[PDB]
């Protein structure tokens, strides 16, 4: 129950890291037109 | 419970990434890029 | 367990000013 937990977390701090790099691509792209 | 307020956090974060993703994704269709 | 509470409070910040960049990209390319 706390292992489901801990491994959810993992998932979602891997997630959120890699859906930054998504968004500050975007800006990337969005900032320089 | 302390417990169970954790196991909620984490239930709408999963449910949060899975939005905001698909909005990012949204995104990169339009941006083309 | 207080570091999973650590970890997720993390995320809900992270979450929240995430989701006000990509609120801001959507007004921008929409």
């Amino acid at each position: 129950r706390m292992k489901q937990l801990e491994d959810k977390v993992e998932e979602l701090l891997s997630k959120n890291y890699h859906l930054e790099n998504r968004v500050a691509r975007l800006e990337k792209l969005v900032g320089e037109r």
